[PDB]
């Protein structure tokens, strides 16, 4: 009983934009350009990213149901049409509502037949907790497929109007050019759109090639690390978080309590090992594995800044993997988060540089409260 | 391979509320009494629940990741730790934020060693996902234990607390009514806080009796029914959903978009049909299932109103069970959700009244957008 993903689709919603465009489609907020837009754009390094909104009107061009539904959508060939899906899993960390769940909301665009639907929550890892979701689904015999789908429009919260009755809430406080915090503004420079989708199969296609999923191996440090990226709720001075029914309607708005918030200096000290070194170091030990035999890399690093950091940690744990063998579309697609590795494995697959018996490790880190997702795969 | 639910365990928080002292709990929306909740009660026939909500001075209890972690920890005995966890997947409608996703919250409540943390979204099947996702992974030997937990806590946004902004703009519109609307009124008197969770395992457990999962079988209707239980959003005229990003930040207060609304005409239309007798009659014809075959129904009909629409609706597919062999905790622990089955599950296993070889049907619908799950257990 193996998995196979057979077929991996990417959907970037319009045109790419650049680091001179970005500031005009997620707007200004109180009438003033960001302070710190650049800085954050020199770290990341990122130089172009998609937004679901519409260039001359800035309407929204996708809501995260279709994002998600256009990928899927990306699958259809003659080997499989939407009809076949035994089961679908997708996930969003920006889902259009908070119920119902997002998947069904995907479903009811994709308009197939009455099937099997789940979704999974959280960031950046639960494109990947969806996947192993499809995988279990056909390792188990369950199913004979499965499909798995994330899909991410931050331009929703991103954009200026995201903050404005903040603004307004200091300019009644007299304050003269009230600046929104830095944990908040700079995500708003790194969070893009777009969506990916897998299929996955009991069997190889008979022609191109097939990714067989060896094992996908997830941890969370929770137990001991504080939330580093949250959004309906605010960080409180005891690390704990506070939710979003727990505060007055009033402070929603005063304090953008549904916007996006990372605890950039908590995120600095601690990803690369409690989101790399700790889990990787568990899994290389307990499956035996050596860096040698891993022909790509494929990491979710986020930001230009954090590249080195991890490299770093995989020279810690004796598990070095030099920069030729990293795969990575970051600085030219953007910073999607749980689809970032959608649109890797995507590109990777189509590119035609892989070759039979050759071994991917993916790595997904989690910020929002330090998961590390990683899955391996072998060319056949 | 072979999965059994060896434990399970359910926490309300707070002692019972009755239904004359309910409302004085969740609080008059513009200093008067609702006026639906007499005849909501008189049609669900719940008489008593449970609110994460201090009764004396109205504070919060538990947060969801609490009430789930209170869960959780009733799984521990001389035969389980929180540390034998191999596999955690939790889900909850009202999680406490939007991101992180409610099961790393959970960890970290738990502070058990670093394991895998799955969530899954959605409303009263996200249970019932997340407990599929720990079969999966037993059943397809990834783990030889997982935990499911789900928890709600509707009370947070069912507090009168979140209409004051849109009774505020009712007085300042000079509505002739100011209360609000019945599908935004209703489900206070319908929802309550619970929370349950189950271990299960690739072998029985040999004191007392263990549940062999033969299989969980989970339909999607959206492709065609529209969204019919929703909160972060508002229904349109034309049936879609808007969701809360794309509307302004004073109509989230002005029309209480972050509440849980129901289409209730729609629901009643509609429910039967495309949670239970739909997907039921898919599931009946494939695995060639016989009603006289199941000595115990567990369904969550969340009402009174619906429990013999319910039944009349296994009669359209020639699938009758009549009440003697329904078993349900409904009007004594009110309708926690995706709590409910954990919660039935719990009475039912510790009453003595199962026997080896017992057949167990457990049917949870999702008015939400319309899924159906099901789950058939044998005793051994």
């Amino acid at each position: 009983n193996n998995v196979y993903i057979t077929k991996v689709s990417a959907f970037m919603p319009g045109n790419p934009i650049d680091n001179n465009t970005m500031e005009s489609v997620l707007g200004f907020v109180g009438g003033r350009p960001s302070r710190s837009r650049h800085i954050v754009l020199r770290n990341n390094g990122i130089k172009y990213r998609h937004y679901a909104l519409d260039p001359e009107t800035g309407e929204a061009t996708y809501t995260s149901a279709q994002l998600a539904a256009e990928a899927v959508k990306g699958l259809v060939d003659e080997h499989f049409s939407l009809d076949d899906m035994q089961s679908l899993a997708a996930s969003s960390g920006t889902s259009d509502q908070i119920i119902p769940g997002h998947g069904v909301m995907v479903h009811g665009e994709l308009k197939n037949k009455p099937c099997e639907v789940i979704s999974t929550s959280g960031a950046c890892a639960a494109g990947m907790t969806a996947m192993k979701y499809a995988y279990l689904s056909v390792l188990s015999g369950a199913t004979s497929n499965a499909v798995s789908t994330t899909s991410e429009v931050p331009s929703t919260v991103l954009h200026a109007r995201n903050f404005q009755s903040e603004n307004e809430a200091r300019v009644a406080e007299l304050e003269r050019r009230p600046e929104i915090a830095f944990e908040k503004d700079f995500l708003r420079w790194m969070l893009s759109d777009g969506a990916g989708a897998a299929l996955l199969e009991n069997k190889p296609r008979p022609d191109g090639v097939s990714l067989r999923i060896d094992w996908i191996d997830i941890y969370s440090f929770a137990n001991e690390q504080e939330t580093c990226m949250y959004s309906g709720g605010e960080k409180l001075a005891d690390g704990s978080l506070k939710g979003w029914a727990q505060m007055s309607q009033a402070d929603w708005l005063a304090y953008s309590v549904f916007c996006i918030k990372q605890d950039v200096r908590y995120l600095n000290e601690r990803v690369v090992k409690f989101t790399l070194t700790e889990p990787l170091r568990r899994i290389v030990a307990d499956r035996n594995l050596s860096s040698e035999s891993i022909d790509w890399f494929l990491p979710h690093y986020s930001s230009e800044y954090f590249r080195m950091k991890f490299s770093e940690g995989l020279d810690d744990i004796n598990f070095s993997i030099e920069q030729e063998r990293w795969f990575t579309n970051l600085t030219v697609k953007g910073n999607t988060g749980s689809a970032s590795i959608y649109i890797m494995l995507d590109e990777l697959m189509k590119s035609g540089k892989l070759k039979k018996d050759q071994r991917l490790l993916c790595f997904i880190p989690e910020s929002a409260r330090f998961t590390g997702a990683f899955m391996h795969l072998t060319v056949v």
